[PDB]
C-alpha cells in the first residue's frame, strides 16, 4: 500500500548538519518505506580508493532501490556527483522526484537540476532548515 | 569516421582547473569533435534553465563518448552521467586523487571497464592517458 521512498544527500551535507538527514528520513517514515545507502556511501567514500568493491555493491544496491522507489527524495544543497547520478538514473526510470534545496546556504542550484524540474513529476522545493517536516507533510498529503 | 565527444566537468577555481579543462578539451579535439565546446548565459535569458538542460541533453544524445572530469563534486555532471548511462553511451570519467577529494562511491561503483571506465590520473599525464583510451 505505502509507496517506496529513496533518499540520498551529499556526504558533505550530512556531516555539516547531522540532524537534518535524520529528520528528513524520520519524517519520510510517516509516509513510506525509506531506502537509502547514505551511511554506507559516507563510510566507503572516506576509505577512498581501497573500497572499490564496496563501491560496486553500493552502486548495484542503490540502483535496485531506485528501481523499487516510487518517489526519489534528494537533498541537493551541497554539490554531489552521486546524488546527481541517482537523479539522472531516476529521470530515465521515470520516477517521481522531490529535490530539497536550502537557498540560505548561499549556493545556487545547478541549472541542470532546475532545468529538469517541471513542477509536477520533478519538483524542487526550496526550504529553510526549520520547516522541512511541514514541507514533506505538504508534499505527501 | 570522427566521433562526437561530450566533455563536461565542474570548473570551480582559478587557472589550474581552467587550464586542465582546456588541456583535456584540446587533447579530445585530436580524436573527434567536442560538442560541448562549440558572466551569465544567453541560454537562460533565451529559455531559462529548461533550455540549458535541453541543450546539454541534445549534445549528450548526439555524443559517441561522454568524458567527465569528476574531481570536483557536481550535481550537473552527475546528472549527465546518469542520463548518459541510460542512453548506453561510452563513458570515461577522470579523477585526480591528489585533489584530496574522495570520489562518490556511486561513481566509482558504476565502472564496468567497458562502457563505463573511471581512470585516476595526475595532472601531468592526462594527455598520454587520453591517447591510451582513444588509440
Ligand atoms: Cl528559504
Ligand atoms: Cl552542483
Ligand atoms: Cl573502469
Amino acid at each position: 500500500m505505502r509507496p517506496a521512498l529513496f533518499f540520498c544527500g551529499s556526504i558533505r551535507g550530512g556531516r555539516e548538519d547531522r540532524t537534518l538527514y535524520e529528520r528528513i528520513v524520520s519524517r519520510l517514515r510517516r509516509f513510506g518505506t525509506v531506502l537509502t545507502e547514505h551511511v554506507a556511501a559516507a563510510e566507503l567514500g572516506a576509505r577512498g580508493e581501497e573500497a572499490a568493491g564496496g563501491d560496486r555493491l553500493i552502486h548495484e544496491q542503490d540502483l535496485e532501490w531506485l528501481q523499487q522507489a516510487d518517489v526519489v527524495v534528494a537533498e541537493v544543497t551541497q554539490p554531489s556527483l552521486g546524488v546527481g547520478y541517482e537523479l539522472g538514473r531516476a529521470v530515465a526510470f521515470n520516477k517521481r522526484i522531490l529535490c530539497l534545496f536550502r537557498p540560505q546556504s548561499g549556493r545556487v542550484l545547478s541549472a541542470m537540476i532546475r532545468g529538469a524540474a517541471d513542477g509536477s513529476r520533478f519538483q524542487v522545493w526550496d526550504y529553510e532548515e526549520g520547516e522541512v517536516e511541514a514541507l514533506l507533510d505538504r508534499y505527501f498529503e
